[PDB]
């Protein structure tokens, strides 16, 4: 079974992932190079853009129901399953890396659905729906990027 | 459950946003102290996020073949939400909506479960959304309610 | 002589119809059926959204001029000249009491126009003027609406 | 034990539905007479638009999951249960039908919403709700302007 | 071979039937009664806005050319074949005149069409195509609700 | 003073108003000099306030179950501003107006007086926010027509 | 019994008051201090904006009946009632002290009211009411902010 | 040439501009590769233009008191635009769009053509307007087709 | 006869005729004085963005025929009938200017919807119509000005 | 005497002389005349609006550094080298005296950029130069005006 | 050691500090409490989004100058001489701790300008002269706010 | 010979040299091919737009300081450090002339801001920076969309 403690784990979980990401994504945003650069640059601006929304729609949420959002980039950045951007990445490695951490989160997500619904937690199960639908999304559109 | 018990659910909600909507005008209109600019609009806002609710949850119970309540008596007698009293300090008006968005979202835990076992996911994603609202706006409300 | 006090009592009165009103507004908006389902929901929410225009403006002049707005539903009821919406109304039936009560209002703003004058409160007054303004606008468009042929 | 599988073949559907529902809208549009002309000729364009919206929406998330979302009009007239307009329509004809349909997609939804949620696809669930949410709420407003009196 | 000045007086034949009309358009905005007040109502004001912009676009171009546009109200009625509003109308009996109104614009049009172009004043021609278009599609709508069932 | 009384008053501005939109077309289209771009566009501005009034006092009218003038033949005979006559120059344009504009706000003061008296309050500030506008207007007038 | 003259003295008699609070509520905007800073800050600015539309709007209505609109600070400070910003207010203070000058402010417009209706001046007499109704309703959220 | 041989032209259009709504869907979804970001909107953009043209060509028959072509199937038979096939690289997409440009505009100069002969001045011009875009289109396709 | 060859020749005439212009309007927009500074200040900016715009869809009308838009000053000064502007200007100077400018543009817009319309370039004719419409307005109220 | 207490100094000076120039530019909107009435009407209430905004700007930052704003129009008219209008001036005389003032109030600033720089008070000398960019472009336009 | 490598280095300075204040600001935002709940709840939300835009702006700028902008939060927090939000603040104290990294940033800023000005890098000094001047209008508004 | 008249020579050379990006630009807008072509085609058209904006208020800045703006193309085109469009470029080539371009340009504005910084005109400076803030960070979009 799932209780409420359960859920803000796993609403913890993407606020420290999107936290993480919304950094990557700046600097996949300041360094992608390559004829492709215009689009790409505005590309990843507006994902960070989408990324600072749930940061702050999740944390609310923690703290409707009680909880502690996490509020500081060391407790992120041991909880998220996004690592921050090596160095030299290339246009279509920042696509391909992005896109695994779409399907990560995905993952992560189907499973906080799940725990969210049987813990009776219907607005943060619906919550985690709307993330994976944007996250699917983007994800299909990187992988189009890709083919 | 079956769709009329989903109906009965929905029309709750109708009284108690139709009697809340008034409540909130009332506390828009009263409210004093320091705070009286930040709580006078706060109040504005939620009162026409109530007006929001109240055809939205109405028309919904249109769709599915029932009648929602259209009289104030009807609302008064249906609704958990109460008329506002007469004096309150500006703490507490947020006490009291506090005291009903809490009282709210409970009853909203029950109509979502209801929506669902009937099948009426359409009602259902209704409650999910303003029990969304409420939670939120009820941190919001104790928050300022906290003590400095 | 009328005096502060008496155009409280006919601010109220407004108050109390137009709470009335919002209401009955929002039952025929969700009740209206028949060929012109259309036209009138909508013109129904645009009349309620008004209404409470009215009430916020009308209850805070009351503030203004140190006086009680009538703040509960119980209240209105008993003030309003506005009663509810009863049942099994046709669109027809409903813009006809929609009518009559507008013309019912206009009167009764005709009155507080004189006693807020009397009374030396040219603001509540100037409010009145603008209600019956609308009121009286409206209700000509009800009974063309209403007109035979 | 419904599969994802499953699930597109309820989004392609829905995408054949309004797909056939866009041009039969447009064919409305055009053709409906009378003296409710106005309303109706502009409502007939919100539901397209509207229809549009929801191929394009059900279309990408069938590209989500790794589906091939249907794009012909030979395949969508193939799956649609919305069939195309006939001949002589009158307005009133117009306004059956399209209720006729909409009760018809909302019953196809209430078994979509339950295939999704059974194979774990809650993405695709969520659409559904959302599109059953407008199906309904149109189709009250269809019947409220095809009562009687 | 028509010149210059003949297409000065197509223009303003037709400066002259909009300001009528545009007159006869408030006219039936004012007196329109019925089930349709509301759609018409509007839709004679759009009307009349869209009237006021042929008349100064037209007139314009008079200029333009080196003319002078009938600047009165007694001169716009001395050539518009447009009649003033006659009392009593049923608004069925509104759209029945404007539709024989634009249907008879529309054929003066088409041969200010070819005296423009024939005259070598291809903008204004291209200005009485503009209004042909509006004039044509509105007639249409006319039609269609005046059309019985 | 009666309700007909004041709807006469109310027909005499629909018909004033009716004449000077067309005028103020007039000589929107026939302003000539150093100034046409500035009077090209005040004209516009106020023959489109003009249709304002117009609809505006009109649909008083029918308020309060009279019958507004609609025909120009009408317009015609009730109106006390004229149709501009043949070759105006910037200057004499503006002076005509001016002297519509005092016309109209004299006739205005009447027409406040006998709304007021007859009870009918709403075309009195009907009447007074025209004027308002009037005035105003009149004054720009004027001031454009000061001697440099 | 009176004119337009009495009206128009009563039309700069509030360009002055609203000039010289314009000024005053520009000190308040800046020198507020306290808890409700934030909210007072902007307040104030409202204030002195509607204030701006008021002096621009009776001095224009003077010069519409021939009048002359007070257009200098020396006249200004003349006839206002309204007195500059003292030294030292507290947030509590400044709202007093508004509320006191729009009670006075009021007060005044009563009269004009009736002076601008008995000289046939309906236009003049429409602005002093649209006038006391807005001061009249603020007046009601400072008394309400100090209870 | 008739009245009716430009509602053929009319009803030619409504149905290629029908089928090719579709298929700009179907090249909005499927596009791949590195510019699957400008693509994916600029198939976009032009269904939504594509919408603009069947709505304005379909009421343009109907002025005329003809039957604008309301069915898929029947849109099907006149189009001379065909349904997206199984399987399209972004190059090959574009190239169809521009074969299908070309073909589009080859029938507009005749449709212009017949819609001037025949008297139908209206239909000549918005014929003129789809050309003027559709033309416009052809050059940038190509544009981005070019050998770099 | 005509044919598309003879059209882009009309298109390009117009497109340096407008470069040109665009320059000229700046100029104007400039040193202008007198009186009527700030109106034609204004009006002089307005025609020149309008100006802006012609190049651009003519230009573009040329590339979608399959020609070749003069893409370089040292082009657009020996092909343009508008010349640059001359020195010391008076406002009236200017408008007269422009007024000659826009009778000239006019005329040889009537000859250019001849041309496209023989070559049976509709697209290109309907341009030159549109843009001849606006010339001619402008130019009435030039003389208008300039009465 | 320390440097940034003269650049408050600067700051006040040109708080007072907008305080006073605020008004004055109200006097030439209403009692401007002539055949240029709607053009300068309209051009003087950009400009108080205008310096609303400088003495709000500069008001804040002396609030920022420390000082205190001058908040009275006493104190503006002792300061402000703007001086307050006349009695009937020609709409020419009142482009004149703007001029004028212009060109003082740029001299000031001059000074003040450089004692702003000197101090280190980079914000306050940035925004002086904002003012001073304004400035001398509405005068370059008074002095067309003036031919 | 080149004057531009230090214009980077005072350029990454603040990429970091605001790095870090962005989440401290989520925080503050997210854990505020008490009767200035609204006011602050939104202002703090004002803050992190001015943070971002002074991150991006930052950021692009070394990328302009050929330089590295620091694009890891675990990097940002060793520069940073902003420290992340310790446990559970009064408003007041948050309101404290802000005006206090207000003071230090700065600090930090007067001699970036000077750096940034001594390297002949006026892009970076205008940049930072911007930044300045909203950081010191922020600090007075925490002040007043604190009494 | 002043320094206010070196000024306006760096203030005309800008004039010149956006004066002939400005159609050179529209020339590489209609020009550029290849699969890069959406987004180079409206990048271009941003670049021209941002151009024509320069070349006004460097124009009218001139004319503040009591010169004359270069209000001719075939001045312009004799002191323009940026040269017309050749025949048929790719659009590699197309952004690598563009990066040259800029390059050249920002070197001579940095002249440009010192010359205009000794002569005390501290607006034009400010102006020159704008422009070289502007070309800087194109430049660095450019040479990463060059890889």
């Amino acid at each position: 079974a799932s209780n409420q403690q359960d859920v803000v784990k796993e609403l913890n979980q993407q606020v420290a992932n999107w936290t993480v990401a919304y950094t990557k994504l700046h600097n996949f945003h300041w360094y992608v190079k390559g004829p492709n650069f215009f689009s790409l640059h505005v590309k990843f601006e507006e994902l960070y853009n989408e990324a600072s929304q749930y940061v702050d729609e999740l944390a609310e949420r923690i703290l409707a129901v009680g909880g502690n959002p996490v509020g500081t980039l060391t407790e992120c950045l041991e909880q998220s399953i996004v690592k921050e951007a090596a160095k030299g990445y290339s246009a279509e490695q920042m696509v391909e890396e992005l896109s695994q951490d779409f399907t990560n989160i995905s993952k992560q997500l189907e499973n906080a659905i799940e725990i969210a619904g049987n813990a009776g937690d219907d607005v943060s199960e619906d919550m985690f729906i709307g993330m994976q639908t944007s996250v699917d999304k983007h994800n299909w559109m990187f992988k189009s990027y890709l083919s």
